[PDB]
């Protein structure tokens, strides 16, 4: 029921710019695949069988990642190494497409969201921010969750991490009655963009992971532009909330923000060590390292 | 009402190939913008809303033509050069999406247009080649009668062209009782491929333009493994005759074949002497020729 | 002996858009093939074996015209369509390097000729324009005849043809005591750019072709801003008639404006039906 | 003097994958930054100021990381954050030119470096294989020791290191006399590339920095295909062995093979403590693990 992800792909560097200079922030190397990958195979691992990467004109690096190489896939033979060759070309499944829609200018997520309306239509849709990793383990992933409280709920689902009181003016907040339990949704009241330190409903951060309806888009082409002179997605979730019901649900797992740098170290740390290939002796060269 | 109009491009341009080595067949430049915009302009004055484009990893200029792009728009700023800035602003109006899709590898017209399944989704949708323009008279254009006819009918439509009997080797040809009047779309009861010159049910040329039920997407999902090398989509619309009705519409306007050299060559001193600003130049600039 | 050819080709094309809006200037199809090609097959046809690219961030699209095409050879050679093959596998004879740095700002064709200072080194020069086509003429190329003459003359190469004294305008304009003849070289008093219609000094416009000595890198890193704020050639070709004999030479061929909207389907009309395989039919096309 | 370095980046990154499917294994980002750069800004510390690129079609975003950025540049003198814009446009000294020149097919690293012929023209020049990190804590740079030695010695420099007696068939390997000192050269007799773990001269390993004479150009012109069906460098080395001094500079640094997916996890943990501005709070992550 819940089939399309929409991924905003389309801001430039800044965050994290002597990386992401001449390639796309999305497309940095954590441990041996690029972010992007990562945030696609969550979304995949949840059902979802249209990727709509709202991109810019600088960006062509994501959309041939998820395509075939045909220089590459030749070379990968002329030397048989038909084992990468399997990895480079099942990098997503066959009934899972992968959409590329242009934002003109970077009015920011809101106006981002809202160039992937015509892909979307008429359908509801989940959004996954692709600054943000979200490492699961046993059992489903936290999106899967969300989407099958969205089909059985008919509520907008907005995912929500509790962090320290100070680093609250950096996220969205939730206002909620009392905070959910790990893996459930408790319905919010109210949310903001940019709460200052000790003015905030509450200690419940919004993840980046959402479940919308179309309608949505309509509230985008409505909100007014302000949060920063940038029309703002969390904006139009308010507007949903004056007439149709927005829960926020509490995932399981822990989150990492590869938009700022040192997040993105703490990303290649955490994932290294996971790491099925590596894992172990990754571990063997930190312990070697002082 | 018919919004979504599906352009294949995915193809490499083997037929005009020292030209579209390191470019796109659709970037060749007719007389000052590449074809593709003519294609394109085409669809939009029919109330095309969505122009979905199945590209290759090489055609990024197609997708880029169609957005903004910032270090050139602010040259024409810093230079007073406020003329072309609304013309390279506005190459189509705002209503209008460009979504982008990859087909993995060239397996033939048929296997591309599938490559937009879910991009169509339900809707019934236009197919534009656009290696072929299309240049119309007065009132409206041919593709706008096809969709009006598409709809009160409910039955596929084919645009359908009078070529020499000879010609039929190169082109898809249809199979009427009567042959239908300029503007006007009888009933077809079959078609061909590549019927070779001479064993062909008439000498009624496939122009290019189709309107399609969502349907043939699974038909397509279904077709012989190809009529020549790859999976072809006249094929697929030969199974739509087997349940559904198509119809072949005559057009009333006349063609270009951008594919073949000389018929871009044909195009470039048709489109070149139409031109409302270089037309009577061009008139007095080819009549001083030895 | 000339050896090294120097294309700018980093300026974005205001002037022919929306042709150049997504694919470079230069690559604008002419008949069947990219511009930079007839430039570059220019170059080489006079023997110029270093074909230096001064380019932009947006112009891979050239880089890429001149090596090969993996994906495209591999499906041409399966298929034994060597016809086609032909056409794309030796654009430029295997001996030719094709060379890159990037013009970082546009701040004038000075400037940019100035950027292949380290790839031109001590070696003596030309410089083509890519925006101009020049059409070869009987045997010999105007091209061939200027190094050959510089080879000679030692004296710097300025090819010039004569423009209606109201488009003198928007060219370099050169001051001569004998107006040099069809295919000749004559001594130059100075050069100026983009001169006042009426006290220009002729109706003599540079045409897009150079032969410079490497002396001209240090002129060039001295000569200051002579336009739109912008660093010019001429300017430093004033600088060199200061101490060195420059001459002008004058075109036996006939050239091309793809700056030009009309200038363009110009030479898509000429190079169309001079055209080995269609302009035969071609021909025929114009005459219906 | 020595100025020109040839840095070939002409090859596919098979063997870091899927890091490199999209975007160069040379523009793989190691803590903050594209692995280019620490190569580049370790050549221009030993006064190098023509880099040449030997590179191929995929290759464009290293072309645009040693450039200016339109968009990225102005949009960060927009916001004032002259952190960031320091960070993007003098990554390299306004004197330094960067050269591409492109590697037609991947006949080898020989093949590779006499594509750089009509540039070095008659000049001696250093190589630096972009694959490979050299770490040089020391003050001066191993390469700096290297440029001066073939200056005053004006014997051809060959970076060597020790590698255990197994995986010496990877590298090519030195046939040293005295067997040399920790950042000093000795004549060497002999070299040969990969060669079986058993017929190995010495357990010393080619690192991939070299300073050569322009003699190399045309020997290289004259080499058959070496190990697999390239022309190898080493074996070109080996044909100036026969005739002028060769020595074989033993490394004072320490090295990465990023070629490798544990050179890479040990470059981004290396480079990362001794970072100025996460260098910290890194370290304090690491600490954070378990
Ligand atoms: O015009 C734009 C602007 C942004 N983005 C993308 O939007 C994402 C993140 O948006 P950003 O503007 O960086 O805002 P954040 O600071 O990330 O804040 C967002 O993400 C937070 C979690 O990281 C949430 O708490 C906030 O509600 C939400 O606004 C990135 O992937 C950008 O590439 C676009 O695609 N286009
Ligand atoms: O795998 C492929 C093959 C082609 N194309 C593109 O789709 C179009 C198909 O044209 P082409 O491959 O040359 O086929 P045609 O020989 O033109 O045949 C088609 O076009 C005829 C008219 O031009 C019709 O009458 C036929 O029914 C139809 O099969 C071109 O624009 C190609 O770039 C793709 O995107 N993918
Ligand atoms: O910073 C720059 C400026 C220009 N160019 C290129 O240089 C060529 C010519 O530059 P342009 O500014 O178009 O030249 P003009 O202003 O027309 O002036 C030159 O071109 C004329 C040819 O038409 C000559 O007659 C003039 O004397 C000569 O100075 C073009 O291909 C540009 O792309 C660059 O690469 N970088
Ligand atoms: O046709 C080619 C072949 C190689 N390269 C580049 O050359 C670099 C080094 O060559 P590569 O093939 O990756 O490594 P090997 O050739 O296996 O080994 C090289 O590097 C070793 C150290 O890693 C040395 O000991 C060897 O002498 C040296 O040949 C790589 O970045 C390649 O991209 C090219 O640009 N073009």
């Amino acid at each position: 029921m819940i089939k399309k992800a929409v991924l905003p792909v389309a801001g430039l560097g800044t965050r994290f710019l002597p990386a992401s200079k001449s390639i796309p922030k999305e497309m940095v190397t954590v441990v041996d695949r690029p972010a992007i990958e990562y945030v696609v195979r969550e979304a995949v691992e949840a059902g979802i069988e249209q990727i709509i990467l709202v991109t810019h004109s600088s960006k062509a690096s994501i959309e041939n990642y998820f395509d075939r190489n045909f220089e590459l896939e030749t070379t990968l033979e002329q030397k048989k190494k038909f084992d990468l060759l399997a990895e480079i070309t099942q990098i997503v499944p066959e009934h899972v497409s992968v959409i590329s829609v242009r934002q003109p200018q970077p009015l920011g997520l809101g106006h981002a969201v809202l160039c992937a309306k015509s892909v979307v239509g008429e359908d509801d849709f989940a959004v996954l921010l692709p600054d943000v990793l979200v490492k699961d383990g046993s059992g489903q992933n936290d999106l899967s969750r969300m989407i099958s409280r969205y089909n059985s709920s008919q509520a907008a689902q907005i995912m929500v991490e509790a962090v320290p009181d100070h680093l609250v003016d950096q996220y969205g907040i939730v206002d909620v009655a009392q905070s959910p339990n790990e893996g459930e949704s408790i319905a919010m009241q109210g949310i903001v963009e940019k709460p200052p330190v000790g003015a905030a409903p509450s200690n419940l951060s919004v993840v980046g992971r959402y479940v919308l309806p179309a309608k949505i888009m309509q509230l985008l082409e409505n909100t007014p532009k302000g949060a920063g002179n940038e029309i703002q997605l969390t904006d139009a979730i308010a507007m949903l909330q004056d007439t149709d019901t927005v829960e926020a649900y509490r995932m399981q797992g822990q989150t990492f923000d590869c938009g700022s740098k040192l997040g993105y170290l703490k990303a290649v740390l955490h994932y290294g060590l996971e790491h099925p290939k590596l894992g172990m002796e990754f571990k063997q060269l930190i312990l070697e390292l002082k």
